[PDB]
């Protein structure tokens, strides 16, 4: 609730002015370095690691650092980088975005500020969208940095947890987002602290960053996969509808527990089954659907603060009436749904893990990022990531010519038009490149051409090698391409022998995007480094973005303003009006990204307590903390399961609180002062760690440096297994459709952040049993 979003911050033009200077210093000493020997140069690197420790700043040492890799660069890659380019790395040694356009040299001036900030050795991620776009910088840039005596890193989805670690190990590592994401979530799931693969998030530059952080924002990264041995055992556990007698549990008390099984069943059911009453023999699994599939019958209900049908379970609101939509029942009570009644069964998918970009990249110490369109959603990247956009000036003027909107009437007659503009290209051996928003609009296009017999190629927006090669030579005489919104990226398009002198890439876009970002994206690969290109985007009075005019007629003047598709229109009215229907589009996607980072958030706050927890019960054996740990979550389940068969009015009949100690954790000398003994809540303090502390203490010395591994692999389990999967799946799940009646979109913040803070309450109480029943009732 701080501030509020889009509204004001912080200037421009004197940070620019700032930058500038600094180009022009290290253009200052740019002959200091030119005719260094090879060797002296890559001292440099050291003078630099024994300046930054004796007490310098990466601050104090910009100027110099930069003018190195300067030098460097020239001598590798050919290239002297420009002083737009050297203003470039400022802008992201900043932590900033620097905005420069297609065309311009962003990863080189990545590698400046990239390499100043792997000096310290805490290493520094250079991100960009895909695979093969880092594989490739990885391998261009890497030159570069390795020559100066660093160490490059690539990270990619097919790695060994081995390999992975060993390139963030590297002072510089390349990754595509979503890589950086699942490495975090996975790292989080680990059962020896080695498998992790990340070390501290220092630095990330962010290549693309709008992409990235504006338009991929709006989803969450989900892991997914599912392992219950479920479906098959959830009709196996429901073989127990009949002589519920031996088994037919104690009753309980508040929310939920039916635990405790007499020992007639246990046997038999396991004899059904074919084992002992399990102790730890990943048994787990079979024990909790039994109680779980025991429970959906007796405990858990029909009709009345349970569930009602419709083809499947929806929790109600028993005095509201209302059906709570987006509910699941905690730990796999999908056991009502399945079995108890009708077959109606639930279990493919499980989210594991769930980050959002924004929540993830704020983790680091540093963003910094590049991209040609991030004017727009700026008051977005300083209010959510603290970066200001910087924008800079080409380096050689652009002679583009962004050509005003065409607006035919329907649909078949702008793409008519598309066809026959590609058709006058072709002619003239001039190379086009046609935008498109849709594979489907894609494909209709290509026909249009196909039957007109133009040689060219479509570009479906997946297998990013092959469209690489095929957008370099879409600056060549005579070729076409046909685009497929966000196809090609990262690579320009050079302009072939002679190409310039037919005008250079004319680009045309089949529509205006959901965003103008988006639009000037498709211009942005025309003009670069001061060829000429023109542009033009073609629109029909039939769709969406022109809504606004679906009703307009007239008094004296041309009806419709472009009518029977014979010729196009221009009016900077309609283009004005296009532009609201834009930025009112750009609304609604704010807003659904604003509520996902306000539905992660709820879930951020929730799981650093978690891993936090996770992994300190991982690091357990000399303060005994996994018996410090065991011994305070039993001693909840007991002060919980103590104060509820003891209310205000009574601490009266204690029987099935006789039952409880016994069937769920101590042995059938579970009773004493039978019932009615005196009458205390602290009185049980006493008693009940009588008789757990002293058959803990006997339980761990008839196998004891092996308990403490006992406790781990239970522990650790129920807490991973039916605590963190099911909520982060229960979780999910009311983030997705909470959409039952009453609910307005992002209010549900209220119910959401409600709801899903008491699941959380409960989960952490459900570990709190499964670890105290199993450390006692588990035995070979
Ligand atoms: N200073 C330079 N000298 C020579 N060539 C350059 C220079 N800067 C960039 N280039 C070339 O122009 C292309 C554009 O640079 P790039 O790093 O892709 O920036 P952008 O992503 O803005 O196009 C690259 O393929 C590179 O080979």
């Amino acid at each position: 609730m701080l501030g509020i979003l889009n509204k004001m911050f912080d200037p421009t033009k004197r940070t620019l002015n700032r930058y500038e200077k600094i180009a022009n210093d290290i253009d200052a000493i740019r002959g200091d370095y030119e005719n260094l020997s090879d060797d002296a140069l890559k001292h440099k690197t050291i003078e630099f690691k024994e300046r930054l420790e004796k007490g310098a700043t990466t601050d104090d040492l910009l100027v110099e650092a930069f003018a190195v890799v300067r030098e460097a660069s020239r001598r590798v890659t050919g290239m002297f980088p420009f002083k737009v380019q050297l203003m470039g790395g400022v802008a992201l040694h900043d932590g900033n975005i620097a905005e420069m356009k297609t065309g311009e040299g962003k990863t080189l001036t990545s590698t400046l500020p990239v390499y100043l900030n792997a000096l310290t050795g805490k290493g520094v991620h250079v991100v960009t969208v895909n695979e093969y776009l880092a594989s490739r910088d990885a391998e261009q840039m890497g030159k570069i940095f390795e020559f100066l005596g660093l160490t490059v890193g690539l990270n990619l989805n097919s790695m060994s947890k081995d390999e992975k670690r060993e390139a963030y190990a590297a002072d510089i590592t390349y990754s595509t987002n979503n890589e950086l994401g699942f490495d975090y979530l996975r790292d989080n799931m680990v059962l020896y602290k080695e498998q992790m693969v990340q070390r501290p998030l220092h630095f990330a530059v962010i290549d693309e960053v709008d992409s990235i952080l504006i338009d991929e924002a709006r989803t969450p990264l989900i892991i997914s996969g599912q392992a219950a041995k479920s479906t098959k055992l959830y009709v196996q556990a429901n073989a127990f509808v009949r002589t519920l007698k031996a088994e037919k549990d104690y009753t309980y008390d508040i929310k939920t527990k039916a635990v405790q099984l007499t020992e007639e069943g246990m046997t038999k059911a396991e004899k059904a089954f074919g084992i002992d009453n399990l102790f730890d023999v990943k048994h787990v699994a079979l024990n909790h659907h039994i109680n779980q599939a025991l429970k959906a019958h007796v405990a858990m209900q029909k009709d009345v603060d349970y569930v009602v049908e419709d083809g499947q379970v929806v929790i109600v609101d028993s005095f509201t009436g209302r059906l709570m939509k987006g509910r699941r029942y905690s730990e796999g009570l999908h056991q009502a749904i399945e079995a108890k009644e009708g077959l109606e069964i639930q279990n493919e998918s499980m989210t594991l893990a769930t980050i959002t970009f924004q929540n993830y990249f704020r983790m680091y110490e540093k963003l910094a990022g590049m991209t040609g369109t991030a004017k727009t959603e700026e008051e977005e990247f300083r209010n959510i990531y603290n970066m200001q956009v910087v924008t800079i000036p080409t380096n050689r003027p652009v002679v583009r010519d962004d050509r005003p909107d065409l607006i035919y009437r329907t649909m078949e007659g702008k793409f008519k038009a598309v066809a026959e503009d590609v058709a006058q290209r072709y002619m003239t051996g001039q190379p086009v490149l046609v935008g498109t928003v849709a594979v489907e609009t894609s494909e209709l296009i290509s026909k249009l051409l196909k039957n007109k017999g133009i040689p060219h190629q479509v570009l479906n927006a997946k297998n990013h090698e092959r469209e690489a090669q095929i957008i370099e030579e879409a600056g060549q005489k005579g070729a076409v391409t046909i685009a497929t919104n966000m196809a090609g990226r990262g690579t320009d398009i050079k302009l072939g022998e002679g190409v310039k002198e037919l005008g250079g890439l004319a680009v045309v876009g089949t529509e205006r995007h959901e965003s103008r970002r988006i639009d000037n994206q498709l211009r942005g690969r025309s003009g670069r480094q001061g060829d000429p290109g023109i542009t033009q985007f073609y629109l029909s009075m039939e769709d969406e973005l022109m809504r606004r005019f679906g009703a307009e007629r007239t008094m004296a003047m041309l009806d419709r303003f472009g009518m029977d598709d014979s010729t196009p229109i221009q009016s900077k009215m309609v283009s004005r009006a296009v532009e609201s229907s834009q930025k009112r589009v750009e609304g609604n996607n704010f807003d659904s990204r604003k509520q996902l980072l306000q539905y992660d958030d709820v879930l951020r706050q929730q799981r650093e307590v978690i891993y936090k927890q996770r992994f300190e019960v991982i690091d357990s054996e000399n303060l005994r903390e996994i018996v410090e740990n065991m011994i305070k979550s039993s001693l909840e389940r007991a002060i919980a399961a103590y104060t509820p068969r003891e209310e205000l009015p009574e601490e009266w009949k204690l029987d099935g609180l006789v039952d409880l100690i016994n069937t769920t954790y101590l042995d059938e000398g579970a009773l004493e002062k039978s019932d009615i003994f005196g009458k205390e809540p602290d009185e049980m303090l006493e008693l009940i760690m009588d008789r757990i502390i002293t058959k803990y203490n006997e339980k761990e010395e008839q196998f004891g440096k092996e308990q403490m591994r006992e406790f781990e692999k239970v522990i650790v389990l129920r807490a991973v297994d039916s605590k963190w999967m099911d909520h982060i799946d229960a979780m999910d799940q009311l983030r997705q459709g909470i959409h039952l009646r009453a609910y307005a979109q992002t209010n549900p913040l209220r119910e959401y952040q409600m709801e899903g803070f008491a699941m959380f309450e409960h989960m952490i109480e459900s570990i709190e049993d499964e670890v105290a029943k199993f450390v006692m009732k588990a035995e070979i």
